[PDB]
């Protein structure tokens, strides 16, 4: 039923050459700091390596972060993908000094270094996609909604061969950036700190008092007085009982919700990939504080 991607380590590179890589994203995440009023790339970056992943299908193999399908025409103007041309057009210096690395492993690589940078888990991460034609490009349409509920989010992501835990988990990247209305229809931060990679996401769900409003664009979602907002599927995990639990754990331990974290976005990012025997293992990069530079 299912298609092989193999990863294919680019000719002779190895950890180090990755290294440099992540350097070049991370001190550009440093320098470009004014963007989106001054909540910098680290967010957008972290999306871009989600929904270059989360097209996924784990029924058939199409999708997935492998064959770098977001550079063509079809997947780059998904509506779903409103906003992310602005990491693309961040990761454009970075492909041209380093031309050799694919376009998959750059994508899932920004997302990587931008959580790190922000102070969030090492995520190890692999190298070794392969980039594949535009007749691979998925459909628009893989990606979820976020006006729906509970049973919705849990049904969308078995598709991406996630439980329960993974999906919790994985949504308190929602800590980070924010929704801007001309993108998605929906406005506003989900919290505070918003470009450092914090268990936030889930405190707020369960301490910030809640309404259910309308915004400008005619679109349901809850907001707080703090000036806070969550999106119906986001809420969805504090109206679901099984949900909730994981939520109140994550809200209580930040270590698990970061090694947490860790597995499922690395898993998000390898599925449909298949790694030979004598693949390299999977890196873990130094960040720039760890570096000194
Ligand atoms: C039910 C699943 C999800 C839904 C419905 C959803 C929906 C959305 C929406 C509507 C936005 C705002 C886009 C904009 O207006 O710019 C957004 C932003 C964001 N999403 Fe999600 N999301 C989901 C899951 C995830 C996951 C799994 C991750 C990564 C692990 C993620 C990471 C982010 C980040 C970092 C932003 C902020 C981007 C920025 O500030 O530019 N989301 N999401």
């Amino acid at each position: 039923k299912t298609l092989v991607h193999v990863a294919s380590v680019e000719k002779g590179r190895s950890y180090e050459d990755f290294q440099k890589v992540y350097n070049a994203i991370a001190l550009k995440l440093r320098e470009d700091d004014e963007y989106d009023n001054y909540i910098g790339y680290g967010p957008v970056l972290v999306r871009l390596a989600w929904h270059t992943s989360g097209t996924w299908d784990k029924h058939d193999n199409t999708g997935g972060s492998y064959g770098g399908t977001y550079r063509f025409k079809k997947e780059f103007n998904d509506p779903s993908n409103a906003g992310l041309q602005n990491g693309f057009k961040f990761l454009e210096p970075i492909h041209k000094e380093f031309p050799w690395i694919s376009s998959g492993d750059l994508f899932s690589l920004g997302g990587v270094t931008a959580v790190q940078e922000m102070q969030g888990p090492k995520i190890p991460w692999r190298c070794g996609r392969v980039d594949t034609p535009e007749d691979t490009t998925p459909d628009n349409g893989r990606l979820p909604d976020a006006d729906k509920d509970a049973d919705y989010v849990r049904t969308f992501f078995q598709r991406l061969n996630m439980n329960d835990r993974e999906v919790v988990a994985l949504m308190g990247a929602h800590a980070l950036g924010k929704t801007h209305l001309k993108n998605s229809g929906y406005e506003g931060p989900w919290g505070a700190a918003n470009n450092v990679f914090t268990n936030e996401f889930y405190l707020n769900l369960l301490n910030e008092d809640w309404k259910l409003e309308k915004n400008d664009a005619n679109n349901e979602q809850w907001d707080s007085k703090s000036g806070y907002m969550m999106l119906p599927t986001d809420y969805s995990l504090i109206q679901d009982p099984k949900y909730l639990s994981i939520v109140k754990e994550y809200a209580n331990d930040q270590d698990k919700f970061f090694k947490d974290f860790s597995k499922a976005f690395e898993k998000l990012l390898e599925n449909g990939i298949t790694f030979p025997k004598d693949a390299p293992s999977p890196f873990i990069f130094k960040t720039l504080e760890e570096q000194g530079l």
